[PDB]
């Protein structure tokens, strides 16, 4: 996956109006969009096609997939149908619940990101002890595309190691969340940035700024 | 606690309009409490959820499975109670911070938290199950009242039951096509969760009669 700047926009915003102008001020820095459930729930899932209608941007949809295979299949291929090009899936839930949505992805021509650890501090309870099992479980199921935490850079590093330079990597939590940027890229292909930008006076310059802190990268 | 009827939810994944309204309407003299997921949400919209209140008489749990940062879970409990859902429900093993970041959108607009323990699933096992007890010891340390555990292991389910107390109200998928059986199920858990054995069947109604049936002595 090629990401335009090596910056994905996380676009939380709950707002049509907001989302998409918002969106439109930064259009010339990404071509990468990752869509969850707080613009979905509050607008709809017509507003994947919106998206790729207005901006031709690819869309990640972080739906945190984390149900059992049968429901996970279904999930996967309303959000497929909506036009999503990527989907991100719990690994926790275990293995069967993460090759449902492999298969589907594959029949439909779309990526599934595994979410191995998560980037707040409640991650430190359950999660991050079982997150190199959850990235060897998938190399083992074939997955290629990971998501890990900026705000650990050492448990990103891990991943990397874990997963090998060919699997791409991308990474939450930074700015609002503590994450450098420079650094977060020295393991992971792309940074997410949500809040760093589409809360910012000027979004647009936010967005600038970021990429010239990381143009040597 | 909100008082099932029949102690038996209906879980519609249906993923049409016109067959999940068809469905739901045909149980409705035995049904009062509906769990209403993203197969349907994400294939009908929020709206679904307006329309199940206008059409039926049902509470409405929506299955979520929150599993976010807590700024974005806040984010999801406020659409999904500014659409009408009764309760929704929320993943344990994302941590503490995640889950009181439910409670708190919960409390403020005075609706309810499910806290998701151990998943019924044969993947369950692989990293769930051993984080379930304390998940669940988690719940109770947070004031969680409500939770879901799963039917398909009578003994953890058992577990689960003696961690959160007799007052907590527990309620139990996996009823049916994945193997569990309604009347051990209702041994620990306040209602249990049906799916395909109701809305697959040829005769939804006679479906759910017949495993209400089943369970009348409870
Ligand atoms: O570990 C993770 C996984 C995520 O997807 N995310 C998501 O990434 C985005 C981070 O946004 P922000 O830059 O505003 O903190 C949010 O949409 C959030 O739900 C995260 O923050 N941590
Ligand atoms: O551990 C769990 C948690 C769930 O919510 N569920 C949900 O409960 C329902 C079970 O449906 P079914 O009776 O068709 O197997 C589904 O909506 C599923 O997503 C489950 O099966 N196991």
């Amino acid at each position: 996956m090629d990401v335009m700047n090596r910056l994905i926009l996380a676009m939380d915003l709950m707002n049509r109006d907001d989302a998409l102008r918002v969106t439109g001020e930064v259009r010339e820095y990404i071509d990468t969009v990752k869509i969850g459930y707080p613009l979905v729930l509050s607008e709809g899932m017509d507003i994947i096609a919106e998206f790729r209608k207005r901006f031709g941007c690819r869309i990640i949809a972080d739906f945190k997939v984390a149900d059992i295979p049968e429901t996970n299949e279904k999930i996967c291929r309303a959000t497929f149908k909506a036009g999503a090009d990527a989907i991100i899936v719990h690994g926790f839930p275990g293995a069967d619940s993460v090759r449902a949505c492999l298969n589907v992805a594959e029949e439909m021509g779309r990526e599934v990101f595994l979410l191995t650890e998560m980037s707040h501090p409640g991650a430190e309870m359950f999660i991050q002890g079982a997150a190199d099992e959850i990235a060897r479980m998938g190399v083992d199921l074939g997955v290629k595309n990971y998501v890990g935490p900026s705000t650990r850079p050492e448990r990103l590093s891990r991943l990397r190691e874990i997963i090998g330079q060919d699997s791409f990597l991308i990474s939450p939590g930074v700015g609002a969340q503590g994450g450098d940027p420079g650094e977060t890229l020295r393991f992971a292909d792309a940074i997410i940035v949500g809040r760093s930008i589409y809360l910012a006076d000027n979004p647009a310059a936010a967005a600038a700024g970021i990429i010239e802190s990381i143009k040597d990268l």
